[PDB]
């Protein structure tokens, strides 16, 4: 339906500017970050299901799933983790000041490698190394499916989802890749980054490949 | 939103009963039929674009795409063809009597092989050889995305689509496969049926495969 618009916390806008603009080099670590967040969301739903097992029923399979959509120059990273509510997307992804946002920027400007970003708890923002636009589509058991959207600019939108496949539970990171970074649409490149930086993951990592029949 | 319910034309209910119940044997021809309908829908949008090229812009790529979803025991056949309107789904897929429906039943009962079903213009109904439920999800340039749904019973539903991925234009056949017929979730089996009965197709046939990264 209609979209609500929210302004970014000053520093989060700052951080997004550093990342999408400068940085360079170790760009491929965005995938380790997103997979690690997916893994954390999966840990969370699974831990919650220990004392409330009905939670797993909206989507009984625990997985991480990567889907290149070359036509749209899009890369999606999906998990059937715990998902986020409207309130969650609004507060934790923009309006409330992340503790480590300022400290990481200072660390960065002082010599720190971007790959450290995850230890400051703002690794989600690494996605702007390779993308200039993101939709975070999420479904918690405690709320409806919503779309959060940001182009790195000063504000983001949150919209009730009536346009995307129903996920039973969890989250899709829909990355609109930059033109210089289309290599992350390639199967071999994807397997390679995964093997190098994400060897220790408790959940299956699926790769969706589209092949033409001969 | 809310669902409108429609009764099937008597004979179409008859036909669906023959097919989902008896038949046996050459079940795999359902795929030749669906691919051929997809090809016809693609011919139609392409022919229409000859004198109105803006038509292709809702989805500039012409393709047929097969997606097994083993978790849900579902097989989807998609095309970016001309799609159908609400009016279309209601009239041509149920309420108005198909010319060849009765003649095919007589041919069938007289010895005719099911594979003939396409020459009687009711091949769409072959899908009930392998499925006991279908959603036909379609998007014409002249209307909104709708879901038509039937379980072979006497009536079907038509619903405004707010729950599925937006297709830009065209149609998805979402088959809920029977338990005896899960083989059509398998990549090798799919390639094999395609090669045997659908060698001459003017459009790319894509197969979406989900593989676990090691
Ligand atoms: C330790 O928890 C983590 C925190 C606190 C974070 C807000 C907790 C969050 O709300 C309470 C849920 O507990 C958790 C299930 C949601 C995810 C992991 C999402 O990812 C998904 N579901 O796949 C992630 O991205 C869409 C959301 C924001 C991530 C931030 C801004 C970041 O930069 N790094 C972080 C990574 C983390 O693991 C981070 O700050
Ligand atoms: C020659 O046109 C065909 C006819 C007339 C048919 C109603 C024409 C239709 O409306 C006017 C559109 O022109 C056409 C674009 C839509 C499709 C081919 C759909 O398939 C898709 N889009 O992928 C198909 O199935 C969802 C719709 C009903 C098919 C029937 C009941 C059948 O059993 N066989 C038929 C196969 C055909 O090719 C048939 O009767």
């Amino acid at each position: 339906m209609a979209s609500e618009t929210f302004e970014f916390q000053a520093e989060i806008t700052q951080l997004m500017s550093l990342i999408i603009n400068t940085v360079y080099s170790n760009k491929e670590i965005f995938l380790r970050e997103l997979i690690s967040n997916a893994s954390d969301a999966l840990d969370k739903i699974r831990y919650k299901s220990l004392s409330d097992p009905k939670q797993l029923e909206t989507e009984p399979d625990l997985f991480i799933r990567i889907t290149p959509k070359p036509e749209q120059k899009v890369l999606e990273i999906r998990d059937s983790g715990i998902g986020m509510t409207k309130a969650g997307l609004i507060n934790l992804l923009g309006t409330i000041a992340k503790s480590g946002t300022k400290a990481f920027m200072e660390a960065l400007s002082a010599g720190a490698d971007v790959s450290m970003i995850g230890q400051f708890g703002v690794g989600f923002y690494s996605l702007f190394l390779v993308a200039d636009r993101v939709q975070v589509i999420s479904k918690s058991n405690d709320d409806e499916q919503y779309i959060w959207e940001s182009n790195a600019g000063g504000s983001f939108t949150v919209t009730l989802d009536e346009v995307n496949e129903r996920i039973g539970r969890g989250t899709i990171l829909r990355l609109f890749l930059k033109d210089d970074q289309l290599e992350y649409l390639e199967e071999k490149r994807i397997k390679e980054v995964i093997k190098r930086h994400s060897e220790f993951v408790a959940y299956p990592i699926q790769l969706v490949v589209t092949k033409e029949v001969e």
